[PDB]
């Protein structure tokens, strides 16, 4: 059978996984080169080269490399994204900075915005494809603008996403004062701490860089800056930024800073 198979390359992941089955379901899938609602097929046996790739797959994760590395793939706001080693993994919590900044578009009518730090491009992507707003995007790694690039063809967002490469806000400056709304989910890891990209989760000392250098060096009059945070940032954030607000997410953790100076 494969359902023997997948009951067993399950077990083998009882370990990083808490959702050993389902990661087993997808890697299955993944490799008989299905859909996963067709697992449920008759005529569903998996031949040699198959079951092989299986507990390769299986194993090479059983390790704590990322399932979503294996898969080339990562759902966002109902989307799919691909992903590759060298780009960091949308996560679901930051699902939630885009609903607050959707709710933001509609509420002001915003029109450009702009996502810092893009990686596989989850925030201005999204943003792009469920308003109207026109996005300017950047990462360091050219690696992300690539796939970010990739994933804005994807979802036929091409014609009002732009990808540039570079830090913060440096390649559009051009830019820079029709925007808006300045969206991130910027490295905030204490570096005082894995197969993700270090420039992606790693922030200095204190996991603050980022912020810092940020609203250090950006005018930021007229604008809404909206950007995801670590739970414990609050309190030394309100020092470096002073009129910000900072909300939780749907789990009561702090999660993010909100300074709204748009006017009137
Ligand atoms: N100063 C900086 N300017 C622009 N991008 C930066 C940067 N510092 C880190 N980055 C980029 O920030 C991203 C952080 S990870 C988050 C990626 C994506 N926004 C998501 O939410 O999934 C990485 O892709 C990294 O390349």
């Amino acid at each position: 059978k494969i359902w023997s198979l997948i009951r067993d390359c399950s077990g083998k992941l009882e370990g990083v996984t808490e959702t050993s089955v389902l990661e087993v379901l997808l890697i299955v899938s993944r490799v008989l080169g299905i859909r996963k609602e067709d697992l449920f097929l008759k005529d569903l046996g998996v031949s040699p080269t198959e079951e092989k790739r299986i507990l390769e797959l299986v194993e090479k994760r059983a390790s704590g490399y990322p399932l979503h590395y294996i898969l080339g793939e990562k759902e966002f706001m109902g989307l799919s994204f691909l992903v590759e080693e060298g780009v960091f993994v949308p996560r679901p919590e930051t699902e939630e900075l885009v609903e607050l900044a959707l709710e933001l578009i509609r509420k002001y009518g915003i029109k450009t915005v702009a996502d810092i730090g893009t990686g596989s491009g989850a925030i201005g992507v999204s943003v792009a494809k469920f308003s109207d707003a026109i996005v300017f995007a950047t990462d360091v790694s050219s690696k992300a603008v690539e796939i970010a690039r990739k994933n804005a063809e994807r979802h036929g967002v091409s014609d009002r996403f732009f990808v540039r490469k570079g830090e913060f806000l440096e390649p559009f400056k051009e830019k820079f004062a029709s925007i808006e709304m300045i969206l991130s989910n910027p490295p905030y890891v204490k570096s005082s701490a894995l197969f993700e990209p270090p420039e992606a989760l790693f922030g200095g000392e204190d996991g603050l860089d980022f912020y810092r250098e940020f609203f250090g060096r950006y005018d930021t009059s007229g604008k809404i800056v909206l950007m995801e945070i670590g739970e414990d940032q609050v309190e030394e954030l309100k020092k470096i930024v002073s009129d910000t607000v900072f909300l939780k997410d749907s789990a009561g953790k702090y999660r993010f800073l909100l300074l709204n100076r748009r006017s009137s």
